[PDB]
């Protein structure tokens, strides 16, 4: 009987210049490592996806989280440092991602045993709207922000990542999607983000020792769809944020088109939105209305980014003086693509890490239906 | 001046000179758990500071009990007392940190981590265990709330209990009931050592998980009944209904051993039948199959004993009979409502246990007749 060795620094295999020290956690698609860089000096964390090829939309997933992260430069977003070299350049199917690490991230310090200033949540929140407002500029919605992929430094300063389910302008978690991309509409835009946000919002506001004592009693906002194994987990959902905000009042329901979508709407029985200055006391009248403005169920009620920046609530921490190109990504987001065709991608994409790779012919044939911009 | 966040709390761990606090582990009963050194005795410790300990008298009494059969317990199975540090303020004190033996993971962490068992490790672990659950019975103790999180893992598969809080000697939060017999749920007074083997059944059920054959993908691990909410009538219908949908509604013949008014409760579930653990678990042979199943009996009396699952065949290759005691005595009576004051004496006795020359307030001691009597 093999001794039981928990954190799985075996499987990762990487080269010499990379030293793995300790699992971090869970990433998308695959689990993250410390490991220190011997030839830049500097800790970074890798991420290896296995699997890669077993779901092709997983697959095309994966690339789109690679594609658009090689494509921004930002301090708002977590750097792409390395892709690394696979073994097998015609069969791989695994990849170690190479990224800037940070300290922790909102989901990790949600759980954590400290508690946050008020001044570190509005920090916190106005660098998210930053980092938000340089996705949102370089033509991208990023679709899926949540307290997992919003990385945190001891500062406060916010980096964003995992752009995977990114649109440009396995049990899932709902937790943070807007009321229009449960109901399935396709006429969606960038302030699904702002839903997003104030979800998170939510739970920073957790953080404070006058409103939660006991670090355990900390919940998302919208914990509506199950954890445990898709029409059951959108109606839970909706349920759950109806008893927050209320059902749609008859101008929110205005604003949508589809008789069949009002009609569905309509089954859910009426209720009042819950009082949110009961809920969190330690909040200014300004703070709540920052947070509500978030959470409105018509997307045009919505606050916007510039307007969210330009909040009395953010005008403490707000640094107008130290505060952009829309991305090109390789691939049209419409085309299906083939295990081949995501093959050739892939390596191209590592090619830009390494340009001495040579790529195989098999693939390179394909080399004229892609970077036609690039 | 902003300060910097600093993610583990260390800061807030007070202890003595000869402890050094290393890192958060997470989070225990009551608790966050810390990685420590011991300069005197120059081994690693685990360290849990449990809070506010004296505004839910509930759960101060349960805290109590918890130390009481942990310092009353001793076995290798059972995770060691090893200090109760002395209260900076003997009169008012609202904290207490516990000095345990350290283990390298536990359970719950484990089905989280990116690694697989061999079928040869879950039989060892299952079986060490059973083995743990054995000498608490016969030392006059049901568990009661056995789960993942407090069965305690070694590298070498080692198993070691901890978190007596709950248990019953054999004569707001959020409440894990994942792991509860049937008979717990539905609030019978009446019931035996053998809720324990059905707890036993539900963690057996997530150790087969481990294997590589059944899921590839760690995510995609999860437990057996999740039916209460993570987020008490409702929970426990909900945990109830999950029960039914995996072994099935009672049969006739186990509704004998039970209150007309419970029957009457249970019929109210619409009938339904057991499916298929072959299936679900395809890898495990149909020795394997047979001892979960026969821990997952509805009726407490048809469930498997210890000395059975000790005995039964798809353990007998880990098996050590030649490697495999007293009724142990609290100080308390189970029954009796303890008020602040009493509880402070006890708290201070067992803390005198460790450190002889503590003198004990005159004010504490006027209980002493009332207590520590066997």
């Amino acid at each position: 009987r093999e001794n039981l060795y928990f954190q799985g620094i075996k499987n990762v295999h990487v080269p010499d210049n990379y030293i793995i020290k300790h699992l971090i956690g869970r990433g998308s698609y695959g689990y993250v490592y410390l490991a220190y860089d011997k030839n830049t000096e500097k800790n970074v964390a890798i991420k290896k996806v296995n699997r890669m090829f077993e779901d092709l939309i997983d697959c095309k997933r994966i690339l789109r989280e690679i594609t658009i992260l090689n494509r921004l430069k930002s301090d708002y977003i977590i750097r792409l440092y390395d892709l690394i070299i696979p073994d097998d350049l015609l069969k791989f199917d695994e990849l170690y991602i190479v990224l800037e690490i940070a300290d922790s991230d909102l989901k990790k310090l949600f759980k954590t045993p400290i508690f946050l200033t008020e001044e570190h949540i509005k920090t916190i929140l106005y660098n998210l709207l930053l980092g938000e407002n340089f996705i949102h500029e370089s033509g991208i919605i990023h679709r899926d922000l949540k307290p997992a992929n919003c990385l945190l430094n001891q500062d406060c300063s916010v980096k964003v990542c995992d752009f995977g389910l990114a649109r440009t302008i396995h049990v899932v978690t709902r937790w943070y999607r807007a009321p229009e991309l449960i109901l399935l509409q396709e006429n969606y835009t960038k302030s699904i983000d702002i839903w997003s946000t104030g979800c998170i919002f939510a739970e920073l506001l957790n953080m404070l020792q006058s409103h939660i004592n006991d670090p355990t009693n900390r919940f998302p906002l919208f914990p509506g769809s199950s954890c445990f194994p898709h029409e059951k987990s959108n109606r839970d959902q909706l349920n759950i944020i109806f008893n927050i905000i209320g059902t749609p009042t008859e101008d929110d329901l205005k604003n949508i088109n589809k008789p069949e979508v009002i009609k569905y709407i309509k089954l859910f029985p009426h209720r009042k939105p819950i009082n949110l200055k009961q809920k969190y006391p330690s909040i200014s009248d300004d703070g709540i209305n920052l947070l509500e403005s978030m959470l409105k169920f018509n997307p045009n009620k919505r606050i916007t980014i510039d307007q969210a920046l330009d909040h009395p609530y953010l005008k403490d921490v707000r640094k107008k003086k130290l505060e952009t190109k829309k991305i090109i990504l390789p691939f049209d987001d419409w085309m299906v693509l083939s295990e081949t065709q995501l093959r050739y991608i892939f390596l191209k994409e590592v090619q830009s890490f390494h340009p001495e790779l040579v790529i195989p012919s098999v693939f390179t044939i394909h080399e004229n239906n892609f970077y036609n911009n690039e």
